[PDB]
């Protein structure tokens, strides 16, 4: 099965309002820079964004010139006559629309409460997509929490619902619509509806993780964002899903959560595969094409795990644009994030960085020695891994935010199509490294294990395995008279075959 | 408020049938026993045990000669007459009858199980009361399981109603019909029904700890069966309850359940008082009248805490009473267990005995250096710690097993009514050591604290406190965008 390639294509509302294809000063990332060669290369477009307004329904922003938006999404779709496989789809929120202190953040809390409102906002989705000519729908709630889990799964339902029915009125069987969100990437934002992953995925085609933006300058050390295992020799952090609302007993939640742990990407998917009924082939991992940077750095690890002097405020508090050669900075007004297409400019102009590599996250990183700069962020080196990764693990494939960010000669892109599909390709030696592995093992992802079926009246001394109703049982003190699960003296450990 | 003193009477059915005040050889403490100076020290005697039996309602063990069984209960309720407070309950089930592998076991299990069959056992258990005229009812299901629980929960809840209306119909507000169970003192035995000691202790007047028994043969190395405090040099065990169903997060589990712990009367009561919804005045502190001995026990530590030969299994499985002086042991086949009648007579005895103390545990141990034996019980000396924890701590009061073990004079059942009522007595100067406290946190035992109330819209960094919906929370990682209780990322650490 083909892997899934996702890149997000967003569009401010100005730009789609003065939308050009001529002048890279007011839009930096026009539809026509997506090539047919691009186009082929990927298996899904995530036009971003569209948001949920005070009515409760998806939307696009009230300013945005209507007739110029269905432009810039017809640019989009006529691409699919390069790949049939393609399918544009518009995402609803991110991270400023929907985290906590967006703007429309009670948009998406309140859309999601009744059956009413889940019907109403389900049936907006579907009608723009069929309106603007889109292929699925993406929501990008960053990130749904307690009592608003529940009801966000069931406005996924009532979408998936919908969009099936849609395929059938549209005879669109051989590219039937889809549902995907963008999911966590890390634990603490994770652990808000970790427990019902299973419910949250079952609708949807993919599950797009948000693997990346793991380090930035709201973290005190500086650190690799998207690293695909662990460094010892880096932080580590306390692991938030010990927290979730799970029930589990604390041997349980040890198991499944060592703490503090190495934010990776492998801790994230491992994390998502530990939970029953979350399939590999629907989890996605998602890869930055872009890096986020610190000044301020120490100098001995190449600017790595060091404090540094960066401002974490939302938006960037001043006016000193100190990535040295980063131009797009200026224009985004932050030097705290670069394109990879930026950065590599960055790297051929003599501005003094040096890329420099961790072969145990696996991931690539400059250091500015001369000003104390770092920049975390992957390339097509790093990409081999996580495609490797993503084989391996038998994942639904990538995503990527975004492609404004790649080179100009599309690079990073070429690179994951290739990693999965060409021929000529071949990753089978490529060495994984020494990296920490997330080791963590859930109650619904136990191993196979074979143990003397439990005998009734019994008296069992602490360590003993046996068989009961499905599962291999480990005694957790001894003296133990009750059956497995009757009581508190029994650990799952493995599943029965 | 009078703290209560409850001491179980107990008497198997072939003494009843056999029942005589006037010959120790046949009923080694008939009721007589019981002076009018003992009857005022005592608050409650359970009377021990009846059992529920196939037909899945309380009853008497059914070789049990009902006349004679009345005539015993007339004489210990006939003890009212010396202590207006006294109530005569009746104890249902105790660890043969009750425990897993008891005989009647099932019929607990069963008679829980509807609410047909809570209702008909509810029912008997009142008839029984009143038939016989007990002042009360206790159940010592030794010990239901998880699911169990419920149905158990809802038993006590039939019962306690079925007594306050018998208590009104009867006149009895002055001294009530009560409900009591004797709970486990254990981590292991309470975890099966932790999660809902709330519901189990609301019908109750009182949940009476087993917190002894703590140390047995059945564990590979000897110990204090009744430690009040932890011994650092003791053995630890697995904190079993920090694997109960509770539904609490890594962090509440963590701070409420320290693993491995020391196996503590104060642990006991501790882990029943971080269980919101659990009053300290229902809590009562079991003690044992007897103490558990060992052999082949290695010296320098006068006993405490070695390897050892001592059989674990029941009833003990040879002939060989090994317990140098005690002759009870004999007439009970078992060395493994010794009243403090017996050991006191056995310290006066010149058997080679030493009693040391322990200060940390706060209770006194027999060592045998010549045979190699060790005695672990408490004496009145360990009562003076206990009853002053169960006075700090507000507890209910004491419960003990049992009246025939006291010693004739009745000292240990007159020091706990000393050390509770008497005019003359002071421990405000009582040093309660320094052996290990048991330190978890939950929900019911939350510090009080202060913190400026959570304002929604603002962000918290990591350790934050805020004050919310009356407890003080603390954050577990930074850019908490969320409310306590909204948030996994809040941790209840105070309240008020
Ligand atoms: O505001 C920004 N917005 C992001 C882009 C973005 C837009 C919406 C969204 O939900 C998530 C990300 C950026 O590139 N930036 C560059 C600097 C400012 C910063
Ligand atoms: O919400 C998102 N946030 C970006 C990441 C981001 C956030 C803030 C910022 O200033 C710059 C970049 C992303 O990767 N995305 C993928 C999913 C949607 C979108
Ligand atoms: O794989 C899927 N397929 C659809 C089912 C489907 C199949 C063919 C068709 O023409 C239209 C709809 C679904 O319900 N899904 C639920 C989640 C996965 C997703
Ligand atoms: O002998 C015991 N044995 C120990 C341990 C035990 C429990 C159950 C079992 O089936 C066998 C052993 C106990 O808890 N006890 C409670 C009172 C008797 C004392
Ligand atoms: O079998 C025993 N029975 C206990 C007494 C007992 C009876 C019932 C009950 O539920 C709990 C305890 C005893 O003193 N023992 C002395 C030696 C034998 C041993
Ligand atoms: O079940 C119980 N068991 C005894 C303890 C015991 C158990 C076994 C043994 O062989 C000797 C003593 C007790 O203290 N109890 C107080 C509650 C009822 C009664
Ligand atoms: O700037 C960031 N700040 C961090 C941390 C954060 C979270 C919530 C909050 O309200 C403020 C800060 C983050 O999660 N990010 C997600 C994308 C932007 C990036």
């Amino acid at each position: 099965t083909r892997k899934a390639v996702i890149g997000y294509y967003f569009i401010p509302t100005n730009q789609i309002n003065n939308y050009t294809e001529t002048d890279t000063s007011v839009v930096p990332f026009p539809v026509s820079n997506i090539t047919p060669a691009k186009a082929k290369q990927l298996t899904h477009i995530n036009f971003s964004f569209l948001d949920i307004n005070s009515n409760l329904e998806c939307a696009w922003d009230p300013a945005t010139n209507d007739a110029k938006a269905r432009d810039v999404v017809n640019r989009l779709t006529a691409l699919k006559a390069h790949n049939p496989s393609l399918r544009i789809m518009f995402s609803i929120g991110g991270w400023y629309y929907s985290n906590d202190l967006g703007v429309s953040h009670a948009n998406y809390v309140n859309a999601v409460k009744t059956p009413a409102s889940r019907a109403k906002f389900a049936q907006s989705c579907v009608r723009i997509m069929k309106d603007y000519g889109f292929d699925g729908v993406d929501i990008d709630w960053e990130y749904p929490q307690a009592a608003e889990v529940d009801g966000f799964i069931a406005a996924l339902q009532e979408i998936r619902t919908l969009l099936n029915q849609q395929t059938i009125t549209d005879g669109r069987q051989a590219l039937p619509y889809q549902l995907t969100i963008a999911g966590a990437g890390g634990a603490f934002f994770l652990s808000r509806y970790y427990s019902k992953l299973a419910q949250i995925v079952a609708p949807l085609d993919y599950i797009n993780l948000m693997t990346y933006d793991l380090a930035g300058p709201w973290e005190k050390v500086t650190n690799h964002q998207a690293a695909l295992f662990g460094d010892a020799a880096g932080p580590t952090f306390y692991n938030a899903l010990r927290e979730a609302n799970l029930g589990w007993s604390w041997e349980e939640l040890t198991r499944a959560f060592p703490s503090p742990f190495s934010l990776t990407v492998d801790a994230a998917v491992q994390q998502h595969l530990m939970m029953e009924g979350v399939p590999s082939a629907k989890i996605v991992m998602g890869v930055p094409f872009y890096g986020r940077a610190f000044k301020g750095v120490s100098g001995g690890n190449g600017g790595q795990y060091s404090s540094h002097s960066t401002p974490g405020e939302d938006p960037y508090p001043s006016t000193d644009y100190w990535l040295v050669g980063c131009e797009e900075c200026v224009r985004d007004k932050d030097p705290r994030i670069a394109s990879y297409r930026q950065l590599e400019q960055m790297l051929q102009g003599n501005y003094g960085y040096q890329r420099l590599w961790n072969d145990k996250t696996k991931t690539p990183y400059l250091y500015h020695a001369q000003n104390g700069l770092f920049v975390t962020y992957d390339d097509a080196e790093s990409f081999k891994y996580k495609a490797k990764y993503i084989k391996q693990q038998q994942l639904g494939g990538v995503m990527f935010w975004h492609l404004g960010q790649d080179n100009r000669n599309g690079d990073l892109l070429a690179a994951l199509d290739r990693y999965f599909n060409a021929a000529d390709y071949d990753d089978s030696q490529l060495d994984m490294g020494t990296g920490l592995r997330y080791t963590g093992v859930g109650p619904g992802n136990l191993p196979i294990m074979t143990a003397p079926a439990y005998v009734p009246g019994t008296t069992y001394a602490q360590g003993a395995l046996v068989s009961y109703q499905g599962y291999v049982w480990q005694t957790k003190w001894g003296y133990i008279t009750s059956a497995p699960g009757s009581d508190s003296a029994w650990l799952k450990v493995g599943r029965v075959a």
